[PDB]
DNA sequence: AACTGTGGCCGTGGTC
DNA sequence: GACCACGGCCAC
């Protein structure tokens, strides 16, 4: 199979690298005859030897037009040839593409960014992570040595761990008595050994937990500090450190580094993402965390070293069984889009969906849309209508049925043929027109997104059956990953309509498919209503929740049942509505808020407090106990002694002071703050200290008593001294504990003033 | 992480 | 007090 490919430049020519595994063997292919290019359309052939003639400079260098051949594309379907334009090296592309565009006898020209690597895989129909070869793998972890106040890698490396199928390991430069620790001489031994490691092993991939932004830059300070030339990659190349974003990304040639950290982060919803709590997540298993503190205690004073071992084995070993579940995973997705593994696993979702369709149109002769300039991007700044939110029927309800449209925005996408090749195409003999917004969509021909959408579908349908049947209850959720990355990659589809710097960008297509949603949702719930005589108990865009006022479990199954086979005989194409389940009780709060219980005890909760990282951990516990003492143990009354004692319990000060801990998110410089809440109040006052504020740094403060604004009284938790500081207890009553458990408490007539002291 | 989309609750600190 | 805009995070 395709590992990786990228390009190097030789003599002035580029030379693509394709590094490869095959037959157990790594190789390195070398294409020396693989040519850039983009495509002008001409206001007639004869113009194109006056093309041929422009030039361009870049350093010194005259840009020339190497050679041109015609061909016959489409554009959203209409046929229209353009002139094919070769160069010589990628980067003379940058440097002549706006002369030739400039050209009066050129009308525009298209596929002018494409990296090059990505371009050659694509025109060659190349797919990386394709075939049946097993790869090896390797984890690694690293110990260092920290004192506040320090720069960036100040202290050394203490100890480099890695585990593979083998077993795992630690190298370190201080005795350790335990088997699994080898022994060096100096923490530039370590780093030579750990090196001599890699090449002895060979992995063809290397698994880190946020090596993309501690572990490689750690070790690359170091070995400029020691002098070591840190060649890991498999062309004797050190890691290749690149910006992207607002953080980095480290390749290592010949190689995958696959970083677990950016995987993980979008596909598994946790309030930290620590890898002690990755690992329980995962696996349902502890995990011990020694702290900084601790392990820069233990170098210094020499005692309790084996337990920083122990750690950092730990460290490898874990990140080693996770990345051999998760990289299978993300090889399917990176099959389906046609790139890296190393590109796919760290790409926004709008990259992915444009790499996927740049290969889609290759193979189609479709020419690429261009991204829009700064001008077309505010045109496209308009909002449209999304989906219906009915407002619920509040309080306690019995024998819920939840029914569910399947992959609603992408089935729409598919049975009305919504794209931008088909909208208000004229002479055709079939369309669909969306309701409301009265936009047209030929059905003649397959629209060019429409009909690729199908077999994503039809993919994720196969691991959902195939989850649901799933004993394992680790590889139940692994597939659960799976067919959730694969559904919202095609809602993505839908939202690339509407994404400003999409180049199939449509407004139009986008806010006829959230119409159709509407229409449809609202139709079900008519029809369910009206002829089964259901109750609909709340709705979100395309699923709801509804029983029959006074019949038994048994008959609302029924009669969902038979109104399913109703209503799915009525809905065209690939609408189709589903069952998703069955809830003995549940409670509805407000739009996007509501508890369920199904008949196995099991509560899931949207919306609630109870699952927002920006609340304090006594609400959401407390929330959490109201909830299970009234769903599954129907006792009112219990879950108010519950709250009076929480409450009391705050007013004495004995609530544990990390219960009351905020979190919360900065997003922006902040200087660009308009409204200072607590939290930028916070940074702000860090910031003046010289604390790096960036876009992503979480605030973790701790309100303490006062009376004016919050912000004035909010200091870091990192700072807080209970021998000092009185957290603000009517605060955490006040606007924490008592706001979450109200508004449940509420529906059996508990005012506040019934729940304080 | 997200800049694939819109809808929505709710605390906060301002206005009047 | 009533009201509003901002900003975070969440449900689709
Ligand atoms: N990321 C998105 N980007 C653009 N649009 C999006 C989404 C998005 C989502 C999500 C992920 N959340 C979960 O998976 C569960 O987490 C809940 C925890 O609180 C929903 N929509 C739109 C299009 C979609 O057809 C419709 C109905 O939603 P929804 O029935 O759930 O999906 P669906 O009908 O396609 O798929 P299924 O029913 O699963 O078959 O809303
Ligand atoms: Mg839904
Ligand atoms: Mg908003
Ligand atoms: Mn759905």
């Amino acid at each position: 199979m395709i590992l990786d490919t990228d390009y190097i430049t030789e003599d002035g020519k580029p030379v693509i690298r394709i590094f490869k595994k095959e037959n157990g063997e790594f190789k390195i292919e070398y294409d020396r005859t693989f040519e850039p290019y983009f495509y002008a359309l001409l206001k007639d052939d004869s113009a194109i030897e006056e093309v041929k003639k422009i030039t361009a400079e870049r350093h010194g260098t005259v840009v020339t037009v190497k050679r041109v051949e015609k061909v016959q594309k489409k554009f959203l379907g209409r046929p229209v040839e353009v002139w094919k334009l070769y160069f010589t090296h990628p980067q003379d592309v940058p440097a002549i593409r706006d002369k030739i565009r400039e050209h009066p006898a050129v009308i525009d020209i298209y596929e002018y960014d494409i990296p090059f690597a990505k371009r050659y895989l694509i025109d060659k129909g190349l797919v990386p992570m394709e075939g049946d070869e097993e790869l090896k793998m390797l984890a690694f972890a690293i110990a260092t040595l920290y004192h506040e106040g320090e720069e960036f890698a100040e202290g050394p490396i203490l100890m480099i761990s890695y585990a593979d199928e083998e077993g795992a390991r630690v190298i370190t430069w201080k005795n350790v008595d335990l088997p699994y620790v080898d022994v060096v001489s100096t923490e530039r031994e370590m780093i030579k050994r750990f090196l001599r490691v890699v090449k002895e092993k060979d992995p063809d991939v290397l698994i880190t937990y946020n090596g993309d932004n501690f572990d490689f830059a750690y070790l690359k300070k170091r070995c400029e500090k020691l002098g070591i030339n840190f060649a890991l990659g498999r062309d004797g190349s050190e890691p290749k450190i690149q910006r992207m974003g607002d953080r980095f990304a480290v390749e290592v040639k010949g190689r995958i580094h696959f970083d677990l950290y950016p995987v993980i982060r979008r596909t598994i919803n946790l309030p930290t993402y620590t890898l002690e709590a990755v690992y329980e997540a995962v696996f349902g298993q502890p995990k011990e965390k020694v702290y900084a503190e601790e392990i820069t205690t233990a170098w210094e004073t020499g005692e309790n070293l084996e337990r920083v071992a122990r750690y950092s084995m730990e460290d490898a070993k874990v990140t080693y069984e996770l990345g051999k579940e998760f990289l299978p995973m993300e090889a399917q997705l990176s099959r389906l889009i046609g790139q890296s593994l190393w590109d796919v696993s760290r790409s926004s979702t709008g990259n992915l969906v444009e790499w996927f369709l740049l290969r889609k149109a290759y193979e189609r002769n479709e020419l690429a849309p261009n991204k829009p300039d700064e001008k077309e991007l505010a045109r496209r700044r308009q909002s449209y209508e999304g989906g219906y939110v009915k407002e619920p029927e509040r309080g306690l309800w019995e024998n819920i049925v939840y029914l569910d449209f399947r992959s609603l925005y992408p089935s729409i996408i598919i049975t009305h043929n919504v794209s931008p090749d088909t909208l208000n195409r004229e002479g055709c003999k079939e369309y669909d027109v969306a309701p409301q917004v009265g936009h047209r969509f030929c059905k003649d021909f397959p629209g060019f997104i429409p009909s690729l959408l199908g077999d994503l579908l039809e993919e994720r349908q196969k691991i959902k059956k195939k989850m649901k049947a799933t004993i394992d209850p680790i590889e139940r959720k692994l597939l659960d990953y799976r067919q959730r990355a694969i559904k919202i990659l095609a809602n993505s589809y839908y939202g690339y309509y509407g994404y400003a710097r999409a180049r199939w960008y449509c407004k139009e297509c986008a806010e006829s498919v959230t119409a159709w949603g509407r229409e449809y949702i609202t139709m079900t719930i008519k029809e369910i209503e009206e002829k089964y005589g259901f109750k609909v108990i709340y709705s979100d865009t395309d699923g709801f929740f509804a029983t029959i006022p006074g019949a038994d479990a048994e008959t609302v199954k029924k009669k969902a049942m038979e109104f399913l086979k109703y209503i799915n005989a009525k809905l065209p194409g690939a609408l189709e509505l589903e069952y998703e389940g069955f809830y003995k009780r549940g409670f509805f709060v407000t739009k996007k808020k509501y508890a369920v219980i199904d008949e196995e005890g099991k509560i899931t909760t949207r919306g609630l407090e109870i699952v927002r990282r920006d609340w304090s951990e006594i609400a959401k516990e407390t929330q959490a106990r109201v909830l299970e003492a009234l769903l599954k143990d129907g006792d009112v009354e219990k879950a108010v002694r519950i709250v009076k004692e929480v409450t009391e319990k705050l007013s004495k000060y004995e609530v544990p002071p990390e219960k009351l801990v905020i979190h919360e998110q900065i997003t922006r410089d902040l200087k660009d703050y308009k409204a200072t809440g607590p939290h930028v109040a916070v940074a702000k006052r860090l910031a003046a200290r010289g604390v790096k504020i960036r876009p992503g740094t979480v605030i973790s403060y701790i309100v303490l008593k006062g009376s004016g604004r919050i912000g004035d009284r909010a200091i870091p938790f990192d700072e807080f001294d209970p021998t000092k500081h009185k957290y603000d207890a009517e605060y955490y009553i006040e606007n924490q504990v008592l706001p979450a458990v109200e508004r449940i408490l509420r529906a059996f007539g508990y005012r506040k003033e019934d729940l304080r002291y």
